[PDB]
């Protein structure tokens, strides 16, 4: 029903309906902002979020490859997870690219941001998809290469299970030196809970952030579609975290 070729005008009328309070998307901006992080419940509606939702279930079970690894440019940190990369969900899915190419939720994201929201010069990171399921599964302590990153709770277990979002604004990413644990120390940690069908935009590159560890064998699945400013466009950038952890 929801297809490549209709979705792009449900998202704008979705957006024209849930964002219609110029002073809520000033408020939006200023949490963004202030703490690299806003909780956008809405930002597509239920019926595109399923329908996305229904494609990242079936990239799944076509493409995920289990990881267990731990990377050195953020600290060695786990990541305990599967995974389905960028060039398969381009390569079989058709609502995913759709939904990253869309100009209207390009312009809203630019509204929070105050500055262009555009696609990222690296193509295999434009979308990818995680899956934590056994216990001790994490996507540990990181930032991302791009500056705008918008996640998708496809599943997620209740949140005494793990799963929680944490957070320290304001921080930069030196993959030869990169003092997460002094980081911790200098600043606060922001915690975030989610649901499933919950979405939340996150400001990447200055971000640290992590995953809660799962306690549990429980399922918490993500859609990870990640956008990039002016600068981030020609900046020099290395890939070495996502070659590890995606094919
Ligand atoms: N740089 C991230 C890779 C995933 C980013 C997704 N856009 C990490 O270290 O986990």
């Amino acid at each position: 029903s929801i297809t490549a070729a209709n979705v792009e005008e449900l998202i704008a009328k979705n957006i024209a309906e849930r964002f219609a309070d110029d002073h809520e998307v000033l408020g939006l901006s200023q949490h963004f902002r202030r703490e690299g992080y806003v909780k956008l419940p809405g930002l597509v509606s239920p019926e595109v979020f399923d329908a996305v939702a229904a494609e990242t279930h079936q990239l799944i079970d076509t493409h995920q490859k289990r990881i267990d690894i731990r990377l050195k440019e953020t600290g060695d940190s786990p990541r305990y997870m599967s995974t389905v990369g960028q060039k398969a969900i381009a390569t079989d899915g058709s609502l995913i690219p759709a939904v990253y190419e869309s100009t209207a939720l390009k312009g809203f994201l630019s509204r929070l941001a105050k500055e262009e929201v555009m696609g990222c010069p690296w193509d295999e990171e434009k979308y990818i998809i995680t899956r934590q399921h056994q216990k001790g599964d994490t996507h540990g302590w990181h930032w991302g290469d791009f500056s705008f990153t918008v996640i998708w709770l496809i599943e997620a277990p209740s949140l005494e299970y793990g799963g929680m979002l944490q957070c320290i604004p304001h921080t930069d990413w030196n993959k030869d030196d990169p003092r997460v644990e002094d980081y911790l120390q200098k600043h606060p940690i922001r915690s975030y809970g989610h649901a499933k069908g919950d979405l939340y935009l996150l400001r990447s590159d200055t971000t640290l952030h992590r995953t809660v560890p799962l306690n549990a064998d429980r399922t918490r699945i993500i859609l990870n579609t990640c956008w990039a400013s002016r600068a981030d466009q020609q900046k020099a950038t290395t890939h070495e975290t996502m070659n590890a952890m995606f094919d």
